[PDB]
């Protein structure tokens, strides 16, 4: 029985609490009392199952398991057509069409949340069930969620309740640590998504690089085989949450901080504040913890890489672990660089020896691959010095316009939601990372822009208008972002003309939040540019001011 397995190794809640994320990420329109039922229902199997490991069905994969429970619901056509050819499938079918089904920006109403007081009587009231319609909410929208992450939010999501309804002013104690919690559960869905992308449109073999060249970046002072190790096993947790077997995931995920900790010495001299923690802030803690201090004595790439006359021969007798060296010993000594660079370049030297090792006079053909490096490393240096410079001169706001216009301009088919989300997205890279100075600047920025045009690719994937969106987007995940800053305007794009229809007025503006006024005039300047793609940086500011100076005068009068 696996179930039975995983049961011991988590426990009842967290058990508990991983099938209801499961479900809300696969069935997202299901009701919340609906999932609890199934949950329950689901929980008590696993207990007649712990007791007589041969029972009804204990001898059954999770996925056929759950995958049952949820056809027992999702049947309802007339609820979730599409969801329901999938439960006419077979086994293991049955769960791919689910996952094919997955729905990254679901039509789902933004979550209010009332005062201060109802909340507090709630929690108070029944903890168990405030707590678990936190991690439905969650989970629905953002179907991609590391699991395992989710239930270390709900852990300071309780302790954010427990703490401010007992204190003086709720209001002021609740808020602010709701609102860090949203933003850091955005940021960390949005990461994960790209992994989930990495791996399921691009292969296993490109996030085993990916995290190759993170983790040696991490800890410089670890051995090839040991990161090699650590890879190995992230690539099998991930691999597992994406994929929606979210219990061995989390199992898997606990071995992996066990391990490391245990290890602790030969890894990183940074993991002991880490260590010294509860499961779950241990896993969490792990995943952040800073880059460890460069080994001093580290000899020049150039000798083993360049220099040395076996290249060819290391490259032939296995390319996969020779490359996998390369990578790990320039990060190592790279913290400075981002993991794309890095993978960029990594992809230069495979280039440089498929082709010189085929002529017969290798070594002169190869000798001058670390000059081909340099036009890599600087155009990453360049756009960041020249989008923070815009960004100090014009804050925020006025940065994310500027986006908004180079973007629309670049692939205008998009539609409007999608470009003023990824915009201001794109416009907070300047405000998270500007700030550092020019070492730790660029694994900042061109990581987090990398996730940023992760989240266009796939909102835009649903209902593909721009093929250069698709290009940039399928073409290579490495060259993402440097395909994206080359376009500069699609010439072959007809203008729109007008429909008030396009864009209503209703009064209702006068009311809304303040960030919602700038929304609002986002949405109004990707459609100004929409329509006069040729328009200019000087024009635009003259339609957009008298725009909101017109949305002034009129609020007052
Ligand atoms: O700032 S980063 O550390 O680069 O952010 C991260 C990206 N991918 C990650 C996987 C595990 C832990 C941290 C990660
Ligand atoms: O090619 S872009 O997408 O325009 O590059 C960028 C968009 N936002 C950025 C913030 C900091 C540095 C570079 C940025």
């Amino acid at each position: 029985s696996e179930v039975a397995h995983r049961f011991k190794d988590l426990g009842e809640e967290n058990f508990k609490a991983l099938v209801l994320i499961a479900f809300a990420q696969y069935l997202q329109q299901c009701p919340f009392e609906d999932h609890v039922k199934l949950v329950n229902e689901v929980t008590e199997f696993a207990k007649t199952c712990v007791a007589d490991e041969s029972a009804e069905n204990c001898d059954k994969s999770l996925h056929t398991l759950f995958g049952d429970k949820l056809c027992t619901v999702a049947t309802l056509r007339e609820t979730y057509g599409e969801m329901a050819d999938c439960c006419a499938k077979q086994e293991p079918e049955r769960n791919e069409c689910f996952l094919q089904h997955k729905d990254d920006n679901p039509n789902l109403p933004r979550l209010v949340r009332p005062e201060v007081d109802v909340m507090c009587t709630a929690f108070h009231d029944n903890e168990e069930t405030f707590l678990k319609k936190y991690l439905y909410e969650i989970a629905r929208r953002h179907p991609y969620f590391y699991a395992p992450e989710l239930l270390f939010f709900a852990k300071r999501y309780k302790a954010a309740f427990t703490e401010c309804c007992q204190a003086a002013d709720k209001a002021a104690c609740l808020l602010p640590k709701l609102d860090e919690l949203r933003d850091e559960g955005k940021a960390s869905s949005a990461k994960q998504r790209l992994k989930c992308a990495s791996l399921q449109k691009f292969g296993e073999r490109a996030f085993k690089a990916w995290a190759v060249a993170r983790l040696s970046q991490r800890f410089p002072k670890a051995e090839f085989a040991e990161v090699s190790k650590l890879v190995t096993d992230l690539t099998k947790v991930h691999t597992e949450c994406c994929h929606g077997d979210l219990l061995e995931c989390a199992d898997d995920r606990a071995d992996l901080a066990k391990y490391i900790c245990e290890n602790q010495d030969s890894i990183s001299s940074k993991l002991k504040e880490c260590c010294e923690k509860p499961l779950l802030e241990k896993s969490h803690c792990i995943a952040e913890v800073e880059n460890d201090e460069m080994p001093a004595d580290l000899p020049s790439l150039a000798a083993d890489f360049v220099e040395s006359k076996d290249v060819c021969k290391n490259y032939a007798e296995a390319k996969d672990v020779f490359l996998g060296m390369f990578l790990y010993e320039y990060a190592r000594r790279h913290p400075d660089y981002s993991v794309v660079l890095l993978l960029r370049l990594a992809k230069t030297y495979e280039t440089t020896l498929e082709k010189c090792c085929a002529a017969a006079d290798p070594h002169e053909c190869y000798a001058k691959v670390f000059d081909e490096f340099k036009p890599l490393v600087e155009e990453p240096q360049n756009l960041i010095k020249q989008n923070c410079e815009l960004f100090e001169q014009l804050g925020e706001y006025k940065f994310q316009n500027a986006l908004l216009v180079r973007y629309t301009k670049k692939v205008p088919q998009v539609s409007t939601p999608t470009l003023v989300e990824v915009s201001r997205n794109l416009g907070k890279v300047g405000s998270k990372c500007c700030k550092h100075p020019e070492a730790k600047r660029m694994p900042c920025a061109e990581d987090y822009l990398s996730v940023v045009l992760n989240q266009l690719c796939v909102l835009h994937e649903k209902t593909p208008v721009s093929d250069r969106v698709t290009k940039c987007c399928t073409e290579s995940l490495v060259n993402r972002r440097p395909c994206f800053s080359a376009l500069e305007v699609d010439e072959t794009y007809v203008p729109k003309e007008f429909n008030a229809e396009t864009f209503t007025f209703h009064a209702d503006i006068c009311t809304l939040s303040e960030k919602e006024r700038q929304i609002k005039k986002q949405t109004a300047l990707v459609e100004l540019v929409k329509h006069k793609p040729k328009a200019t940086k000087e024009q635009l500011k003259a339609v957009m001011d008298d725009f909101a100076a017109f949305v002034e005068k009129c609020c007052k009068a």
